[PDB]
């Protein structure tokens, strides 16, 4: 199904284990492997400040929401060929939701 409102609480954690390596959610945090997500969520790819992303996370130009964040992290390579995120993805659909409910909280 699509997204649904899951437990922002088990989606820090699932973000803390999964994510936080490569990750941050706060406006100015650390530079990281990835992007800083503040701020993702009606956003489209390939526009944070400052960060050198591929050509191919540009060219996808997604408006970042709830549904389609689902469906990325479902298999981030298969959504965006050529990608540099090493993540295979989040399998588990409760998961997702969890996981995108702290990401939506997190990031504003
Ligand atoms: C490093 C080992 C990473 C892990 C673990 C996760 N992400 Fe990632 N992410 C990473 C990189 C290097 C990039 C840039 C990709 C590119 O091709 O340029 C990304 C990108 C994203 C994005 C898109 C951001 C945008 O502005 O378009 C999102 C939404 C994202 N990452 C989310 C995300 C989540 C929720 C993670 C855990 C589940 C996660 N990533 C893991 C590097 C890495």
């Amino acid at each position: 199904a699509e997204f649904k409102a899951g437990s922002a609480k088990k989606g820090a954690t699932l973000f803390k284990t999964r994510c936080l390596q490569c990750h941050t959610v706060e406006k100015g945090g650390p530079h990281k492997v990835g992007p800083n997500l503040h701020g993702i969520f009606g956003r489209h790819s390939g526009q944070a400040e400052g960060y050198s992303y591929t050509d191919a996370n540009i060219k996808k130009n997604v408006l970042w929401d709830e549904n389609n964040m689902s469906e990325y992290l479902t298999n981030p390579k298969k959504y965006i060929p050529g990608t540099k995120m090493a993540f295979g993805g989040l399998k588990k659909e409760k998961d997702r939701n969890d996981l995108i409910t702290y990401l939506k909280k997190a990031t504003e």
